[PDB]
């Protein structure tokens, strides 16, 4: 019902600002100083300048360590974020998981999308419902995603609570 | 809460929310029922869905479908962060960014202080010029409602001399 630390970390639709009492909106009431996400007029820190952070909304974060879009931001030393130029990941990166749970294809790049979560996907949101746990011969999740007590990687109550096998389990 | 059950928001990360209301990975989050985030089965946008945007900032492709990758935001990309710079505004036929992006004062679509800073045009501007009876009768941009005391924007606060009040 609320958004950002009220609300789980949840995100306003069409980049509304989150303000600091956890609702969505528009304007300096919401944009303004204590702004937590969405199109705060304050950009918000990212990338090696913020300790390796990343950029909520799934905005750019630009070579400079600030989050945003535009050429300015998604361009040339795009460090994290929907860049423009291709990110490559999995076995063709070092192990290098996508950003935001992209789904890392075959051919190993990020996306979403048929082309990089289905078939051949190698990891993040991919649609690829492969097995995990006991019966999938003790197959455990890419992402430290749980492994729900039926098999099925995924994350949640169902996923990480109890029966949980593997990946970042309810401690 | 999110989607229906939550004032249409999204999850972070690009997590899917089920048809619940509820944010999460899996099977249970992202196959059938899914309302927004990673779904499997991905949604229709564009011109092939109505002139319909995507959501949690995706691209939507040549073809009306939402994600991220060059097959979404490279050619044939008609919404979203797309990799070829989006004109709007006085450049562009007054054309306004989708989900409320900065049109900067060259007719670009971004975020940041170059999109939403200096001369602004649409999209969430960091400028807030006033509005109202005080300036001139001045209209905000994207139907933003206008407060009681001159200000742009979306609410309570703000829904009323202009735009999408109550
Ligand atoms: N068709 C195809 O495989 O494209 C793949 O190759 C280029 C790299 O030059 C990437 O830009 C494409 O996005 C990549 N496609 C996928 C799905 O990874
Ligand atoms: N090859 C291809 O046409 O992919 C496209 O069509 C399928 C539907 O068959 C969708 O799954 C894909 O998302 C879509 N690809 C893009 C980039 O839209």
């Amino acid at each position: 019902q609320r958004c950002g630390e009220q609300g789980s970390n949840m995100e306003c639709p069409n980049n509304l600002c989150c303000s600091q009492y956890g609702y969505c909106g528009m304007g300096g009431d919401y944009c303004g100083k204590g702004c937590q996400n969405g199109a705060c007029w304050t950009s918000k820190r990212c990338g090696s300048q913020a300790g390796g952070a990343t950029c909520t909304n799934n905005q750019c974060c630009s070579q400079y360590g600030y989050c945003g879009f535009g050429a300015e931001y998604c361009g040339a030393g795009c460090q994290g974020g929907p860049c423009r130029a291709d990110i490559k990941c999995g076995s063709q990166a070092g192990g290098k998981l996508c950003p935001n749970n992209l789904c890392c294809s075959q051919w190993g790049f990020c996306g979403l999308g048929s082309e990089f979560c289905g078939g051949g996907c190698q990891s993040g949101a991919c649609s690829t419902d492969k097995p995990c746990g006991k019966d999938a011969g003790g197959r455990v999740c890419t992402n430290n995603y749980c492994c729900s007590k039926w098999g099925s990687c995924g994350i949640g109550p169902g996923y990480c609570g109890a029966g949980c096998q593997s990946g970042g389990c309810d401690g």
